[PDB]
């Protein structure tokens, strides 16, 4: 019962207090789920029904004998609704002796990792076994825009913004997106394209752009899954994702504990299923750095 | 075995059983007694 | 996580 410093003379009585809840590193949760159209669906798929054209109007005269007019043609886009599974192996001796609620801790961590891993699928995911992201959707230059493609505007120089005038590719990217989509439109960038945009400055050395970190009055989603500024990359996207990108999912995290296969362990198999591609091709424009 | 915090934990053993057969033989004795002796003696040889 | 033997897991 002497000092607490040395362990032998009464230093084993002090029993350090552990944390209340096991913490963690806090990775990026900006996942495009808060800007897109999430639809609950208990099926194999989801079929949005959009209108790729519009009708016609007459201005009928007083004695005109009004004939037929157009009626829009309608596109069905199939959300494949793939599944996302993770299965960590946990020891039964840990779970019986490890006073933190390890089952719901793994549940929180699997839900965090699924919300983080479906973001990369929402952004640059391909066709197979995962949602096809909006970057992998057969880009066609704006002005020559048809329905089966996403538009882009190009900056000029190959690996950077335009040399003579900068902040112009960004502003005609904004004003080449459509009038109603810009009511709630957002930029999507990553954390080192946003840095390169904020580093731009005028001829005097003052950076020319004025907690959501909005750009020109439009909000910015700092993703981590768009590419950075490469030779032909699409680093900055912009548009109405609440009408453009349709996420289809099941709002549950199905956990099955598997005490039998890995016999001294517990082997929690947890899997939610979530899908989605672009629903409205006009609602998203991109920034290509080519020419 | 005990256990390893990281192990395969294979199937350990099972008692190999044995059947012992009690054959249950018979034990028999057949003494021959004369029909003269069994009648003419005073002693009950049939119960002796 | 995994096993209770090795400390870091």
């Amino acid at each position: 019962a002497l000092n607490s410093a040395v362990a032998a003379e009464g230093g084993y009585l002090v029993d350090p207090q552990t944390s209340e809840t096991i913490r963690g590193v806090l990775r990026s949760t900006a996942s495009l789920r808060q800007i897109a159209s999430v639809v609950n669906v208990e099926a194999t798929s989801f079929d949005v029904l959009v209108d790729k054209t519009d009708m016609g109007s007459g201005w009928a005269s007083e004695t005109a004998a009004l004939s037929e007019t157009a009626t829009p043609q309608i596109d069905r886009i199939t959300i494949p609704l793939h599944e996302l599974a993770a299965m960590p192996k946990a020891s039964q001796r840990l779970l019986d002796d490890s006073a933190f609620d390890i089952e719901t801790w793994l549940a929180n961590r699997i839900a965090d990792k699924f919300a983080r891993a479906e973001a990369a699928a929402f952004i640059s995911g391909d066709g197979v076994d995962k949602p096809t992201g909006f970057l992998t959707k057969t880009k066609v230059a704006n002005g020559a825009w048809a329905w089966g493609s996403l538009g882009y505007v190009a900056t000029g120089a190959a690996g950077d913004f335009a040399a003579v005038n900068a902040s112009d590719a960004v502003v005609d990217l904004v004003y080449a997106l459509g009038a109603e989509y810009r009511a709630n439109a957002s930029f999507v960038m990553n954390s080192k394209t946003a840095g390169a945009v904020r580093k731009m400055k005028d001829a005097d050395g003052r950076f020319l752009w004025a907690e959501p970190a909005r750009l020109m009055g439009y909000p910015v989603l700092i993703a981590e899954d768009m590419p950075d500024i490469a030779a032909n990359a699409y680093a900055i996207a912009f548009g109405d994702f609440g009408n453009g990108y349709t996420i289809a999912e099941r709002p549950d995290l199905r956990v099955l504990r598997d005490p039998f296969s890995a016999k001294p362990h517990v082997l929690f198999y947890a899997s939610k299923r979530v899908g989605g591609d672009v629903s409205d091709f006009a609602a998203i424009k991109l920034l290509k750095f080519a020419a």
